[PDB]
């Protein structure tokens, strides 16, 4: 309804007390019946919402849904984002986001329930999945940009870490594990000139409420879920709130830390040591073992030829 979110926003907002249909009524100027059908509607898309006699309604539970009401509490209080843009379905978070971005400077990002066109990396290729954009304006230059994403990284790690039994780990530069299944893929883009970096935009594609039972019983062998780690039930919401927390901590570090500060933090997070490594760049596909992440960020591998490279960025497989 033309009500909805303002309803759940309302609901939202006032936990955890109970609020009534009539002061929900007199806040939106409807009527108290408009608000019912509306709490009924909340109730059969799968909000578990309170209801009792002359005391009102108490949200006690939101669904595996991204609502925009709710959203926006995130951002109204946030001391990063101005907005964002909630979507049932899109082609594209980082295509929304690239398109937004254009002609202004507000931080935002972008969530969807589902995409239709998703790309990774190189174009690489349901409720149970998080699919969010980040569009951030950090005043440095381009070359900042392989820095960004060894700090978000660790943001990322530390989200899905506080939910997961299990050690959530990194495999440099652009993905996260739990054990041998990976949970998380990330990519960070910038629109930038010789003068500075105009927009930093990182997708974050991470696969959430996939409760053990849940997840889809596919490559049960090198994918996984959060919650496949996680004891209580996942809900998305308390997830997303320390996803955005961490990454604006990171961030916040990316603008006042040099990588050195971090280095050793990000090396026990990582999982690409001691193990052959598939290295793909372009025709050549090589093995190799990396050595050591070196104070700027390049991997350093010695392939197996003995050979050494020192790589800003690179494409690995286990
Ligand atoms: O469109 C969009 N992107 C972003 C945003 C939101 S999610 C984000 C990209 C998330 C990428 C992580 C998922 C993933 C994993 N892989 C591995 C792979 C696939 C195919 C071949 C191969 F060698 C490796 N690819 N994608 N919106």
């Amino acid at each position: 309804s033309k009500y909805s979110q303002d309803v759940l926003q309302l609901l939202y907002k006032n936990k955890p007390n109970y609020i009534s249909g009539q002061s929900i009524a007199e806040s939106l100027n409807i009527s108290r019946t408009a608000v019912k059908k509306v709490i009924d509607q909340l109730k059969l898309e799968g909000c578990k919402i309170d209801s009792v006699n002359h005391k009102g309604h108490l949200l006690q539970q939101l669904p595996d849904i991204w609502y925009q009401g709710i959203i926006d509490q995130y951002t109204k209080s946030s001391a990063l984002f101005d907005f964002s843009e909630v979507y049932d379905s899109i082609d594209s978070t980082q295509l929304a986001a690239k398109k937004s971005l254009v002609g202004n400077q507000s931080s935002f990002f972008i969530l969807s329930d589902e995409q239709t066109k998703g790309r990774g990396r190189f174009n690489r290729h349901k409720g149970q999945g998080l699919w969010m954009s980040v569009v951030l304006r950090p005043n440095v230059a381009f070359s900042m940009i392989s820095k960004f994403n060894l700090f978000i990284a660790l943001g990322i790690r530390d989200a899905i870490q506080h939910f997961s039994q299990d050690e959530v780990k990194v495999k440099w530069p652009n993905d996260i594990y739990i054990d041998n299944g990976k949970v998380c893929g990330f990519l960070t883009e910038m629109v930038a000139n010789n003068d500075g970096i105009e927009a930093i935009i990182c997708g974050i594609g991470i696969n959430l409420t996939q409760q053990l039972e849940n997840f889809d019983e596919s490559i049960r062998h090198r994918a996984t879920s959060i919650q496949l780690h996680d004891k209580n039930k996942l809900d998305r919401y308390q997830f997303l709130e320390r996803l955005l927390q961490e990454i604006e901590k990171r961030y916040n570090q990316f603008l006042t830390l040099p990588f050195s500060e971090i280095r050793e933090e990000y090396i026990a997070a990582s999982n690409i040591w001691n193990r052959t490594l598939l290295f793909t760049e372009n025709d050549k596909q090589f093995k190799g073992q990396a050595i050591d992440l070196d104070y700027d960020g390049y991997l350093i591998v010695r392939d197996e030829a003995g050979e050494s490279h020192r790589l800003i960025s690179a494409d690995i497989d286990f």
